[PDB]
């Protein structure tokens, strides 16, 4: 498969990845709430990474997209 940004690499930090699950649970699936809690990402970028998390946690599935490609 293939992956292209056009705009900017924006990735996450251990101290937010543990941030917005503490709020998730405490607050909820309140995107508005968390956001604010940390500060540094928006509900944009928190709304997103919501469903990118849990998609890590599970190994590929629905995707169906493996690393494999060509050998040779």
């Amino acid at each position: 498969g293939s992956s292209g940004s056009s705009g900017y690499s924006v990735k996450w930090t251990i101290e937010e990845k543990e941030l917005f699950e503490q709020g998730l649970a405490k607050f909820g699936r309140r995107w508005t709430k968390i956001s604010k809690l940390i500060g540094s990402r928006t509900v944009l970028q928190v709304k997103s990474y919501a469903r990118q998390y849990f998609k890590n946690k599970v190994k590929c599935g629905l995707d169906k997209e493996t690393p494999n490609q060509k050998t040779g």
